[PDB]
């Protein structure tokens, strides 16, 4: 899977809001770019001359993700996170010269990522209470990844003494999306697991934070959630559901081929952090079949 490289396995089945910490500092921001920032105003000007209804909008950018020596006590992980934008994203991680920008910023720096955008995306490994996980289709008109499947979830935009409220807006933003496009009372999720941190190649290495989220609905009364908010009530265009048993083996199925980069980081993370047991009883060959 050259699509998706694992920047962070969280430890102990996954980590709860109250053992991490983020560092929000200008000195995790995005570089300016060689021959300067007009390079992105320029390409912002050609979009919104085609499209005038375009928003800007503030983005969390991800530097880097320290974990704490395994079994201590304390706080388990330190963010290092600067801010970006919308127009950022679309002037370098999304541009035509994205694979340029990574050489120049490995030259320049000693970092490809120097010179990137790198919004934060959050996503969810979603379970039902007759232990399903939740996908959704993709429209094919949109401009990312059309056509495919993907897990809910979305690119959080901004408002340890400022930190604490930003890990918060972090572990909110993943519940907010559940309710805003499967139309999930917020009342039926579990606080997030923060699973692991998964970076997209295709999209010149952009992360996002995988959350591990348990509903206390079935699949049944999930699907009729969002089906009854109708067509204008979702971005994506259906929903359809996997028992946990079958997520184990999913990368050898045909679905993978369907499953965009960040969904397949999800997938990834679930199957090392909550599957792969590691004791006796349900390491068992009848419970941990063998193959
Ligand atoms: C639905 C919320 N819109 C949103 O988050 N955007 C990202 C920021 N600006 C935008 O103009 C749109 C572009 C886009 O893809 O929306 C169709």
């Amino acid at each position: 899977d050259p699509e998706v490289t694992l920047l962070l396995q969280c430890p102990g089945g996954g980590l709860p809001q109250e053992q991490i910490q983020a560092e929000l500092s200008p000195a995790h921001d995005r570089r300016p770019l060689p021959g300067g920032d007009e390079a992105i105003t320029a390409i912002w000007e050609t979009r919104l001359k085609a499209q005038p209804w375009l928003f800007d909008a503030p983005k969390f950018r991800l530097h880097s993700a320290t974990l704490a020596p395994i079994g201590s006590r304390g706080p388990q992980l330190l963010l290092r996170l600067g801010l970006t934008s919308y127009r950022d994203f679309l002037g370098t991680n999304w541009s035509s010269s994205a694979a340029w920008l990574r050489q120049q910023g490995a030259t320049d720096w000693g970092d490809t990522q120097a010179y990137l955008a790198d919004p934060l995306g959050v996503g969810a490994a979603l379970a039902t209470a007759d232990d399903f996980l939740v996908f959704l289709r993709r429209s094919r008109q949109v401009a990312e990844a059309p056509g495919l499947v993907d897990v809910p979830g979305g690119h959080p935009e901004p408002q340890d003494l400022a930190g604490q409220l930003v890990v918060h807006e972090l572990f909110s933003s993943v519940l907010q999306e559940i309710c805003d496009e499967v139309n999930l009372p917020l009342l039926t999720l579990s606080q997030p697991l923060l699973l692991g941190i998964a970076r997209n190649e295709t999209s010149a290495g952009r992360a996002s934070a995988e959350f591990y989220v348990q509903c206390s609905l079935t699949s049944e009364q999930v699907r009729k959630h969002y089906l009854s908010g109708g067509p204008e009530a979702h971005e994506s265009t259906g929903i359809f559901f996997v028992e946990t048993q079958n997520v184990r083996r999913l990368p050898e199925t045909e679905m993978w081929a369907e499953l965009c980069p960040s969904a397949k980081g999800a997938i990834i993370l679930y199957n090392r952090v909550q599957g792969s047991p590691t004791g006796a009883a349900l390491g068992s060959p009848a419970l941990l079949p063998p193959l």
